[PDB]
C-alpha cells in the first residue's frame, strides 16, 4: 500500500538516471503524501523541473525548491507549511529520505536523500522514505557536490511521477 515515486535526474540537462522511492504512508501518510502529490503534479506546482541546490558528498542530496529556486522555498499540498508528522522513523543509513526544514513545524517542499547515518538529525527532521532503486544515481549525484554544497554542474528533476 505505500506508494512509490520516482524522479529522472539530469546533469546540465543530459540524463543521468532514475532515483525511486519508497514512501512510508503506513507510518507518517500526511507526509508521504505531500511527497507524493509534488511527484506526480496533481496540484498544478510540485518537483518536475526543479534542482537540487545543496550536494554534500558523504552527507546528503537537497532539493525541492520550486517556487524561489534559490534554497529558501517550496511549499507544501497543505497551504505552506504543517506540522512535524512524528519522528517514528530515524536518519539510519544511506538512502533515507526526509524533509528538510528551518525549525519545529515548518515542513513544505524541501527534502534531502542521505548518504549515510545522520542521527543528529533524529527528531529534527521527518523521515518518511528510502530510495527504492536508483542509489547509484545518487552517488553519481554526489561527484557534483562540494564541501559547502554548491553544486559544480545543475542537478535537475527533469521528470518524476507515481510508479
Ligand atoms: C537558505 O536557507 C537558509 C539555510 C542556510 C544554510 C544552511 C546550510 C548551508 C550549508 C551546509 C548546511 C546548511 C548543512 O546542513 C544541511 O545541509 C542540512 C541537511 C538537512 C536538510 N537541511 N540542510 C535543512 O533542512 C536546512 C537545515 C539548516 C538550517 C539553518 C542552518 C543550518 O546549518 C541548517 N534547512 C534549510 O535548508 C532551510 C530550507 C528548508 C527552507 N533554509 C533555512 O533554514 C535558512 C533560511
Amino acid at each position: 500500500v505505500n506508494p512509490t515515486v520516482f524522479f529522472d535526474i539530469a546533469v546540465d540537462g543530459e540524463p543521468l538516471g532514475r532515483v525511486s522511492f519508497e514512501l512510508f504512508a503506513d507510518k507518517v501518510p500526511k507526509t508521504a503524501e505531500n511527497f507524493r502529490a509534488l511527484s506526480t503534479g496533481e496540484k498544478g506546482f510540485g518537483y518536475k523541473g526543479s534542482c537540487f541546490h545543496r550536494i554534500i558528498p558523504g552527507f546528503m542530496c537537497q532539493g525541492g525548491d520550486f517556487t524561489r529556486h534559490n534554497g529558501t522555498g517550496g511549499k507544501s499540498i497543505y497551504g505552506e507549511k504543517f506540522e512535524d508528522e512524528n519522528f517514528i522513523l530515524k536518519h539510519t543509513g544511506p538512502g533515507i529520505l526526509s524533509m528538510a526544514n528551518a525549525g519545529p513545524n515548518t515542513n513544505g517542499s524541501q527534502f534531502f536523500i542521505c548518504t549515510a547515518k545522520t542521527e543528529w538529525l533524529d527528531g529534527k527532521h521527518v523521515v518518511f522514505g528510502k530510495v527504492k532503486e536508483g542509489m547509484n544515481i545518487v552517488e553519481a549525484m554526489e561527484r557534483f557536490g562540494s564541501r559547502n554544497g554548491k553544486t559544480s554542474k545543475k542537478i535537475t528533476i527533469a521528470d518524476c511521477g507515481q510508479l
